[PDB]
């Protein structure tokens, strides 16, 4: 239903996920005002599922190897990947133009990890009435585990497929 | 009196504070496009002068201990906190989606301090009619004193109050 | 012909060069929604080709020495700057609000370089019907060379040229 005309924000939050190399988000909702709603569905929904669900961006985030754009050293757990299916039930075209993490709080709630990473993300348009592959990539100084593994995740996304087009040499 | 209807980017200027573990604004103006006048005042204003100043977003940033949400370490001044009061006097609740930093420019005017670090910051509500708590961390591999304090402080507006409400287990 | 009313961002390819210290864009095209047809001309194009260039958005970057605002270390080939020369033939100022960096992938395409940096830029005006200089800097922890030199660039531009005011001591 929705016809997105601007730019917004998207702030959800995810996890570490030691064995598998892994971000995985925390399931449920969030209404915005250009694109609907975005519901975040339980980890590794299939695709026929996923389309079911109650919402006009559909997200979950996969587990468990093979799922993996990216080289991750799975002897260590420094290097993760979120390998996300999302599905784009609005009236247009969107692109994932930007990302940024933050760590979350830890238990004691007044302190941060301060666990040094690298982010890797390109560009991603989400095709309408399609599911769509969207990654990003950490890699972080030291080991991700129970202690460390919480963090923030902001999307900006906006309306439309345009991309750079590379000239010529 | 001010209305915002989408979402703009506020550039302030920023300094380290040793003692206290703090950032410290510099005081001036900005007008933006869709927030009205930001206005940031000397450090350390209290309430009741902070709702009285000439402005429709009010911003002040308190030292001294005790003025903190965050364990920083002050044995040391690597782990730097930004303890705010923000006055939203608007027409509407404002989201503090996401902020991000670069130093300044050091006396030489030519070079910057790469003094890395991790960012702390989750979204935050400015209620309007209200003055609210707004805080950034930062944790710094090296200690900040007078060589490497200056840094450029973007924040993100956006207009209303939704953010992610986490669903069943 | 382009009359911006709205913030968008701007995600462009670039390349780091040991000699010289610097950035290089990827030539190329993008049409944005808001800001016009982005040209991203040839390396070191004067400013008397640029203004001929096909598109509302003229950039260049600039190499050798000399084209630098910033110190940087030529002994060495981990201290970046993008010099770039910036045409605004738009009916408005815009501002480069803020800028982000991601590694691009390498050779392999399934890594990415993980070489941290700190990333120097202060926000931008550029006017209408003039060439603007348009800096970034990055101090990586590693040197720049063929292996790692990949990376992908984000803009966000935003109408006007309000920029904080400071105030008195």
């Amino acid at each position: 239903d929705a016809y997105p005309v601007e730019s917004e924000i998207i702030n959800l939050t995810i996890n570490g996920v030691a064995r598998g190399n892994h971000f995985n988000f925390v399931n449920g909702t969030l209404q915005t005002r250009n694109y609907g709603k975005v519901y975040v569905a339980g980890q590794g929904t299939s695709d026929s599922e996923l389309v079911k669900k109650k919402g006009d961006i559909i997200l979950t985030s996969l587990l468990g190897d093979g799922d993996h754009t990216l080289n991750v050293n799975k002897a260590e757990s420094k290097e993760l990947e979120l390998y996300a299916r999302v599905y784009n039930n609005t009236k247009r075209d969107i692109t994932v133009d930007s990302v940024s993490l933050s760590p979350g709080l830890n238990a004691t709630g007044r302190e941060f990890s301060a666990n040094k990473f690298v982010l890797y993300f390109k560009p991603t348009v989400l095709k309408k009435n399609r599911i769509n592959t969207l990654v990003f990539g950490a890699t972080f100084d030291e080991d991700i585990d129970d202690t460390n593994r919480h963090y923030l995740l902001s999307m900006r996304f906006s309306p439309g497929n345009d991309l750079f087009k590379v000239g010529e040499k």
